[PDB]
């Protein structure tokens, strides 16, 4: 098989003991995996085994203090789990959360290894809890360790320190943790599309705005594409890819592409409120496959409509397997505010990318 797939039902054991209906559900990953079986995608893929991340691998991006505190939760009494989660913005913790965060990260390291050793061309990782809100020193927004950031540092640790890694973050939320981890880094190009609403959308920081371009040698290697005032869908995401993501990505010439693949911008997602279709995600996937000689690892982030995330991620795997990509309407006019967002990002990044000049 050209396409790898990682999935381990052990990542279901992370659970919310005070709200069993919290939308970051165990069954997010089992529903996506079941859909792969139903569509006969699983048997077309090379199965890659999950493993635990080591504490040494977590230290690629996270402080010893942060690793120690989350690790300390694995044997905590429920009262202590509840108090610990309450130290963070939007975290719940069970005795299994630490192990599950380790399995998500190690599953993606096994997937990046399979790509870079040439065992597979591309790969999908059906993992939880998600990662992109996780900072060097703290948990945030259902995320303990930053799986995608760790995977980029893991890839560099088995090739070269300056291996060009593109991270495309199409989850409807800003990956604040990913941006912060790589803010001063020109080896990892971070591109995020996210609902912003002038800071009313989680995680509610001006850090997500189009003028955050990177710091020092990192100037130009942080691309925020913020959506305001507007139910955004395939036309706006396609336009963002045409005008910003693909020109910048081709100029950067990545050696590995990681997708922070939240499916919470999907039609029917109750937290994202957007209308990206399964064919939209297939189109974005096929665009990214034109990069890095096709070396693309798709990492699950958010996505809360169980049916929508199952169908949407299955259509990404379908594209990685070389199935015929969709032909979508590039002439549909955009929401007026999306044109404004794209022009704001172009203005901010034209100093850094000759492809935008
Ligand atoms: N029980 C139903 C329920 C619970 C929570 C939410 N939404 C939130 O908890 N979040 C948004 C508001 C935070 C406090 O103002 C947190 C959140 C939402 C989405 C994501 C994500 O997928 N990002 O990648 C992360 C954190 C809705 C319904
Ligand atoms: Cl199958
Ligand atoms: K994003
Ligand atoms: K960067
Ligand atoms: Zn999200």
């Amino acid at each position: 098989p050209i396409t790898g797939l990682v999935y381990d039902q052990r990542m279901m054991l992370h659970h919310n003991m005070w709200d069993s209906h919290h939308p970051e559900l165990p069954q997010r990953i089992s529903r996506i995996f079941s859909r792969h079986e139903e569509l006969r995608l699983l048997s077309r893929c090379h199965r890659i085994p999950a493993r635990l991340a080591t504490e040494e691998e977590l230290a690629l991006c996270h402080s010893s203090k942060h690793i120690s505190i989350i690790k300390s939760s694995e044997h905590m009494k429920p009262r202590d789990l509840n108090r610990l989660g309450d130290e963070y913005n939007s975290i719940f913790i069970s005795n299994e959360s630490y192990t599950c965060a380790l399995l998500a990260a190690g599953s993606c390291f096994n997937s990046a290894q399979a790509i870079l050793t040439g065992q597979v061309r591309n790969a999908v990782a059906i993992v939880r809890p998600p990662g992109h809100h996780a900072e060097k020193d703290t948990a945030c927004g259902f995320c303990f360790f930053n799986t995608a950031a760790l995977t980029a540092r893991y890839a560099q640790s088995i090739t070269r320190e300056s291996l060009r890694v593109l991270i495309v973050d199409w989850d409807v939320h800003h990956g604040n943790g990913t941006q912060h981890i790589f803010e001063e880094d020109d080896s990892v190009l971070y591109i995020s599309l996210h609902r912003y609403e002038d800071g009313a959308f989680f995680p509610n920081s001006e850090d997500a705005n189009y003028d955050k371009v990177g710091l020092g040698k990192g100037r130009g290697y942080n691309v925020n594409i913020p959506w305001n005032g507007g139910k955004m869908g395939d036309p706006e995401y396609m336009a963002a890819f045409h005008h910003l993501v693909m020109p910048i990505a081709r100029e950067f010439a990545p050696e590995l592409v990681l997708v922070s693949a939240g499916f919470d911008a999907a039609r029917g997602d109750p937290l994202g409120g957007f209308q990206v279709t399964p064919e939209g995600y297939a189109h974005l996937t096929h665009q990214l496959m034109s990069l890095a000689a096709g070396r693309v690892l798709i990492i699950l982030e958010g996505g809360y409509n169980l049916t929508s995330i199952s169908e949407s991620m299955s259509m990404c795997t379908s594209m990685l397997l070389g199935d015929s990509p969709p032909s979508l309407d590039h002439l549909t006019p955009l929401k007026t505010s999306a044109t404004v967002s794209i022009n704001n990002v172009l203005r901010a990044h034209a100093p850094f990318w000759s492809s935008l000049r």
